């Protein structure tokens, strides 16, 4: 702006700004306006250059407050509540963003009694642009940990400012700017990209409006079509399906968990309903009820009785629903599910919880379902999702904040690069120098996540897609200033969206504990450093051992060896001090090592004594 004095959103009542540093303050005036600041009983003035834009350094204050910044020209503006702390950007895709009450299960105490004024938190509107880097966002407001505002915080960004709080005893401010589904291309500026051509001259297609228009309207005709279509030839919408009184003893019946391509249906999409009568006890009656249906692709809507309960649009959130009291009857009860699916296997998600809980009891729903296709449509082909495409990101999301001072940044992502692992590494670490360049900082730690275990395990050596991208993830840490948080023992195989966020906050605040604040403990988990060959052994040396190795509940696993025929066998390894000795008595003369090297490798063991996991890695440029 150029009236008045004006200040970024981010540059607001409640912030955080970072402690011991001579820190920035900036925003808009008039042109060559004189700004008059009055901070910690001194005062300050700067003049705004011809656009009106204007900026500072307050003087290194140390962690604490609160303060107040009086800013004067043609108007005033007081900031109130402003504490000192370390500030970090919280930034991927949609493992970060992932909120407590999402994870509410593992944390129920947590959420409970959750309240810390010295833990704030900025959310950053999710959006894009790809005609310039923005200067302000929207909206936001900085927010502090209440019972009131924790469910909707970043789990692991909760976790990772609770552990550094608590051991600092310093505030924490969380800037979360991240978006489900991106990769990595999409936080990139324009000058990152010029590295890759593919992706510079597909942020400069976007900024055509009409371009984007036109994409959006025909997805949208399509998706409102595919719906409209499906609820005028669903035959329980025709024929009142939902009612409780609906008598479906003539349904064929599947068990649940599973999916429908496995009866008779076959694959197709479109909606199926599921219906099952539930023994409900005396002493279960006139009490609020939850119902867990685990996780369904696509899309449901619940029934209980004649009562709807609830609904979800899409395959990834958790169904848990609260079944208020009244609704069950004496005995004689009955479940509608009926599901929506628009495109791959629908049906019900294995090792999941499907029951009803009170108290510590529980009735199990797992096991027979009657069920009955409503409605066979085609596959409804996904959107284009705009908010993926490479700069956009970057330019509403991160350039906005380049003038504020931060401790660091936290990460997490790579799910949605996974395909193309071969680029990762070259992608993320241009990622990495591109940001550094905007802030042009002393020092700015890159603290970053590596994938979780997911998908199905397996039982021989093989390659995998996952591995490869958590291998171009540790090989990042050759950019100054990186660490790792290891995860492959806290995924879930059925669930891209794994729970245990505490364990997650937890090894990034080890890192940052040694990364960015040069503290003397070790820095997180072990990383495969080099290896020797000797006879039929090759000895893995790792950084990172601290007080020495230790394979959790049984032998070294999840190490396999190969010959120069590059075919892998599983191998036995034997820990000594801060190396492990690899070898097969079917391999004389071994060139290469893996471990962990899968989806899912259940059975990697390998830990140092202070309880960080062993990365997954390969030795070998296969
Ligand atoms: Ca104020
Ligand atoms: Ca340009
Ligand atoms: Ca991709
Ligand atoms: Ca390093």
């Amino acid at each position: 702006s150029s009236a008045q004095i004006k200040l970024p959103k981010l540059v607001s009542d409640g912030m955080v700004l970072q402690r011991d540093t001579p820190v920035n303050l900036w925003g808009w005036s008039k042109p060559q306006e004189v700004i008059s600041i009055v901070f910690a009983e001194k005062n300050y003035t700067t003049r705004a250059d011809s656009e009106g834009n204007w900026k500072l350094k307050l003087d290194a204050t140390p962690a604490g407050g609160p303060y107040t910044i009086a800013l004067s020209a043609s108007n005033t503006i007081t900031l109130n509540d402003v504490v000192f702390g370390d500030v970090w950007l919280c930034s991927g895709q949609s493992n970060m963003e992932l909120p407590m009450s999402r994870v509410s299960p593992l944390y129920e105490d947590e959420i409970a009694s959750a309240n810390n004024a010295e833990i704030r938190y900025f959310e950053v509107p999710k959006t894009y642009d790809f005609k310039e880097e923005k200067q302000d966002i929207t909206f936001g407001k900085w927010e502090k940990v209440t019972p009131e505002t924790i469910e909707n915080f970043s789990a692991v960004a909760y976790f990772f400012a609770k552990n550094l709080n608590a051991e600092l005893q310093v505030p924490i401010g969380l800037i979360n700017s991240s978006l489900g589904g991106s990769p990595a291309e999409a936080w990139i500026s324009e000058e990152g990209l010029k590295k890759f051509p593919e992706y510079y001259t597909e942020a400069e297609r976007f900024k055509d409006n009409d371009l984007i228009d036109s994409i959006e309207q025909s997805d949208q005709t399509r998706r409102d079509t595919w719906y409209k279509t499906l609820n005028d030839t669903d035959q329980g919408i025709i024929n009142n399906w939902k009612s409780a009184d609906f008598d479906f003893s003539g349904w064929k019946i599947m068990n649940i968990p599973g999916y429908w391509a496995a009866t008779e249906i076959g694959d197709k999409n479109g909606s199926v309903w599921f219906k099952k009568q539930v023994e409900i006890p005396k002493k279960w009656l006139n009490r609020p009820i939850k119902l867990l249906m685990g996780r369904i692709v696509d899309a449901d809507s619940i029934f209980v009785n004649d009562t709807f309960i609830g609904n979800t649009t899409y395959q990834y959130p958790p169904r848990r629903y609260e079944i208020p009291a009244g609704i069950l009857r004496d005995g004689k009860n009955t479940i509608t599910v009926r599901v929506l699916n628009e495109s791959g296997k629908g049906g019900f998600v294995e090792e999941k919880p499907y029951k009803l809980v009170m108290d510590e009891q529980e009735i199990d729903l797992r096991g027979k379902w009657h069920y009955k296709l409503g409605s066979e449509m085609p596959f409804l082909q996904g959107q284009t999702f705009i908010r993926w495409k490479p700069e956009g990101l970057y330019n509403a999301m991160i350039a906005p904040f380049t003038s504020m001072n931060l401790k660091g940044v936290i990460w997490y992502q790579g799910e949605s690069n996974a395909d193309t692992p071969a680029e990762y590494q070259e992608l993320f670490t241009t990622l990495i120098e591109d940001w550094r360049s905007k802030w042009n900082a002393p020092e700015f730690p890159f603290l970053f996540v590596q994938l979780a275990n997911f998908m199905a395990t397996k039982e021989e050596p093989g390659d995998s897609n996952w591995a490869r991208l958590r291998d171009a993830q540790r090989r990042t840490l050759a950019v100054p200033h990186t660490g790792m948080a290891v995860t492959i023992d806290i995924g879930e195989g059925n669930d891209i969206h794994p729970l245990n966020k505490k364990d997650v906050g937890d090894r990034l605040a080890q890192a940052a504990k040694h990364v960015a604040h040069g503290k003397n403990v070790v820095a997180g988990s072990p990383l495969y450093d080099s290896m020797e060959i000797e006879g039929d052994t090759i000895i893995i040396r790792f950084k990172n051992t601290g007080s020495g190795l230790m394979a959790k509940n049984g032998k070294p696993g999840y190490f396999a060896i190969a010959g120069e025929d590059q075919k892998f066998i599983w191998a036995d390894a034997v820990i000594k001090d801060d190396k492990i000795l690899v070898s097969s008595p079917a391999i004389k003369n071994p060139v290469a090592v893996r471990y962990g090297w899968a989806d899912n490798p259940e059975g990697a063991n390998i830990y140092n004594k202070e309880g960080f996991p062993a990365s997954p890695f390969r030795t070998d440029n296969w």
